[PDB]
């Protein structure tokens, strides 16, 4: 064997009305966990449902909005359930022996899964990722000692140089590796059907009229639905894909003037194995901007710290459950956690940069004086002092003067930072320094220099990494206008708004 | 007036010995949470005991060590639990009010858990954090709508520029804030009393020999030893405070020289009012080096994504246990969780930029490869296309030489990205691109260049990051070398194996 590919059909034979009995896979069923956990893999499941108490009332839903917080499971998504059971499975089929190799494909979240129990199990990783996927994700890999390859993220899936085209051709040339293989695995729909919507089910009380997952590999939509639709066949099932892949059905849903998009788990250019359309009732197409609006939202309104896919779902679920009434019941997967999308979504310069907040539309929420400059403030003229000065004479020079802080400015003018009487008087009297002792270790090193032009908008995100912004001359660099801190900001802007 | 110590002495009337009914306080005892959660802030506690299985092996530890994962609270850490109760007390009592404003001095953490509470219970919340804290808290806490303030690193607590001194300055200007104060609030040490102490006992069925905690406010270690010293008295309660704090006695501990430390959470200036030292059997120093090497020994061997304070925990744990036999068990706290520190312990770079990490130790455990030159591969000149060629000569020109790839160099010599025969024709067969058509739709534009003296190591470095590695040189007009992948290194190392 050279290749299997990752989009052949099915050779399933279930129908829904057709029993348990006649299933020739093997079924675990969820088992008690004891007191102490023997090691961190039987942190995966049981994740909670908790109720969304904003975001439905604010876009006009009647019914009750539930959402399944994946990323509680011990490497922060969904994917931990399938890298689990595709572990478990091989390694009583006798396919995957000890110290063996695993090769994966993944957009992450699989690869993070399987690095994690390769880790703890003692097997060799190799994980394989397009190029497009976070560098928050590479780094997780790298701590939990996978070895990482990348693919074009622009690559065919059928192309030698895809994400599987790389797998296998990296399981040809190592001995002992095994391509586990999501996409094609039962494995993968099956830790969703015996385990993901047993949990849903037994959360409510067997009572659910929609249910709302994003789609990658189709195993989660698959192994929920099919179980629902055996035990709870009123339940609606939605399926959400990012406008570039072609899963959703009808296929005039795909017909789209854009192949690319940010989001990342979900949509393919290919029909995965393991994804069973038939038990998807509905679909709906998202975009990036609606799916990292939403995941915002998510962090902001209710507390969920989600990633994107999490987004994409909820931004679906209110207008797919608008049908709904009140005492009805929708339920929405959200996949992973906010920690693989640090330096991009949760990134307001990220965010900008993609297009994806218009800066001159984000103004309308902007306070009063945000716009204003720096100069407005009044500003009092600092006393400076040369580094050379000794911590006696520091407090001598601040009390006779009558200031409470003086920056430190060198010959040169190059400005060294800053000495308070407060912190100077505090590290004498502790003993941390002595009166003729350099001021070296009550220096405040760290500022921002800012313009008199600048904008208090500025500051006050200045203010979010540094203690004081000193304001500076363009000409004359030795030359403080003034020292601005967040509590100058707050005396400026609520003694205006006293008045007024 | 304007301010209350954080160190004033502690007017508690605890005394080991004194029954549980002459406490003034409130208890709450941990209850049977719902199928489904009102809202994220009921997922605060129950958090797993999970057994540590190579760590304390390697080390020589005889006795079971057992890690109490505060990680997977719904804000990331054991923080988590002292926001809610500090917030539920609060408004029980009647001082916190619907709408008004929450302050806090923090190092991160308390912010975080008080941030995601206030984002759903709708309070205005201001954080004021030091200067040294990770800019991933930051982000955090700006998605949570929290107001972020700084102060210096280097303010002592009783001068105005410390975290405390600020958050009292601010609260005096803006009407209707409290401070809930977790250095002073008993709702600090109570909320580890009531729940956190319960749970490790339930967990170990009330038989546990140690217990290991690092130390800030000390609320967790005061409020578990002062329970586990009623209910578990044979168990002795370790203590850990970073080199640079002086929480620790005796105060001949304490006697470092620098004051600075990177690791987050742990360790002051002062000694705060909640923590009381009378209930720590022994204290242990621990430093930046050992904490950042067992916090990624945890990540590499355990599969716990866990935080600085942790590692630092475990490093001491594994010295103050070796006391401990076969059959007794030490039981680990692990305060918070990797997504604090993505871009500090857990980066490579971070750790060689600070001296946690040296070239020698980097080095050693490396392969025998890593050292040979990419020039060692024995590349191949690629064949090379204009960005002008079709996509239908593309095909012709590929397999009429003999590749499977080319280069797209343009007449001035720059490298626009590489084409290959696969993606061509996926590309043509599924319609994407007609055959007279410019390759600009299948060009693979993301590449790295590197040079023929660079090695391996860099290359396999890249190949985290890029599919395509380009070989050029210097001199010329980026004339290519060669072209590598992951799979042109295994080729080169599988095939020097079979060899050696
Ligand atoms: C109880 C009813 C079922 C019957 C009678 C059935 C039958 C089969 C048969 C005959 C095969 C081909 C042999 C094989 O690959 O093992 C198969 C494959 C498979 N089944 Fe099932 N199955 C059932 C339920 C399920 C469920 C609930 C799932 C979802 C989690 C599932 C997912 C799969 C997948 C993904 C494959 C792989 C297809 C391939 O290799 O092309 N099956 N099934
Ligand atoms: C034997 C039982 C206890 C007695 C008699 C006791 C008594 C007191 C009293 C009289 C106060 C003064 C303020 C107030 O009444 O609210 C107080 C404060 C305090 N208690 Fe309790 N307490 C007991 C147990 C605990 C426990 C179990 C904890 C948690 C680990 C705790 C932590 C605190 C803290 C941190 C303060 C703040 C000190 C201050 O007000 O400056 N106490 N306690
Ligand atoms: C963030 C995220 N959301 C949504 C999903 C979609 O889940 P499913 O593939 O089960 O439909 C995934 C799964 N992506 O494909 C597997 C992988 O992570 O490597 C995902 O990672
Ligand atoms: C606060 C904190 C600690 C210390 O716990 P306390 O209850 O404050 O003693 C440890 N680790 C981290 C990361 C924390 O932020």
């Amino acid at each position: 064997p050279l290749w299997i590919r990752p989009d052949a059909p099915s050779r399933c034979t279930w129908q829904l009305g057709r029993p348990a009995s006649e299933s020739p896979h093997h079924h675990t069923a969820p088992a008690k966990s004891p007191k102490i956990l023997p090691d961190i893999l039987k942190k995966i499941g049981d994740t909670p449902m908790v109720r969304i108490n904003k975001i439905g009332k604010k876009f006009g839903l009647k019914c009750e909005l539930l959402a399944k917080c994946e990323f509680f499971n011990a490497g922060g998504s969904v994917k931990d359930r399938i890298s689990l059971r595709m572990i478990e499975d091989a390694e009583r089929d006798g396919t995957l022996k000890p110290g063996d190799t695993i090769i994966e494909p993944t957009s992450g979240n699989t690869g993070i899964g399987l690095a994690l129990a390769a880790a703890v199990r003692g097997y060799r990783c190799i994980i394989v990722m397009p190029e497009k996927m976070s560098s928050e994700k590479v780094d997780v890999l790298r701590a939990l000692g996978a070895e990482i390859v990348r693919t074009p993220t622009n690559a065919r899936f059928d192309s030698p140089e895809s994400h599987v085209g790389v797998a296998w051709r990296l399981k040809n040339e190592i001995p002992n590796s095994h391509i586990l293989d999501q996409y094609r695995n039962a494995s993968n729909p099956l830790a969703h059907y015996d385990t993901t919507a047993d949990e849903i089910l037994q959360q409510c009380d067997g009572k659910l009229d929609m249910l709302v997952a994003s789609v990658g590999t189709g195993g989660t939509i698959t192994g929920i639905a099919r179980k629902l639709k055996e035990k709870c066949p009123g339940c609606r099932i939605i399926g959400v894909d990012p406008e570039g892949s072609i899963l959703a059905e009808p296929e005039e849903l795909n017909q789209t003037e854009q192949t690319t998009y940010e989001v990342e788990g979900i949509g393919y250019d290919f029909i995965p194995t393991v994804l069973d359309r038939t038990v998807v009732d509905k679909w709906f197409k998202s975009n990036d901007e609606e799916a990292f609006t939403f995941a915002r939202m998510l962090i902001a309104q209710e507390g969920l710290l989600c990633g994107g896919s999490a987004g994409s779902t909820v931004a679906v679920a209110v207008k797919a459950a608008q049908e709904l009434q009140e005492g009805q019941r929708c339920v929405v997967i959200l996949p992973d956690s906010v920690r693989n999308y640090m330096t991009k979504f949760l990134s307001d310069r990220w965010m900008l940069q993609k297009g994806f907040l218009k800066e001159e539309d984000l103004t309308e929420k902007k306070p009063w004086w945000w716009h204003l400059r720096v100069q407005e403030l009044g500003l009092s003229a600092p006393l400076t002092v040369l580094p050379t000065i000794t911590c006696g004479h520091t407090i001598e020079i601040l009390r006779e003067k009558g200031f409470d802080q003086a920056p430190v400015v060198d010959e040169a003018g190059v400005i060294l930072g800053m000495v308070t009487l407060g912190n100077m008087l505090s590290s004498l009297l502790a003993g941390k320094v002595q009166p003729s002792d350099q001021v070296g270790k009550v220096i405040y090193k760290q500022f921002k220099q800012i313009r008199l032009t600048d904008t208090l908008g500025r500051l006050s995100h200045i203010l979010e990494m540094d203690h004081f912004a000193l304001v500076v001359h363009e000409q004359q660099r030795q030359m403080v206008f003034g020292v601005v801190t967040a509590i100058d900001l707050l005396n400026f802007v609520a003694a205006q708004e006293r008045d007024q």
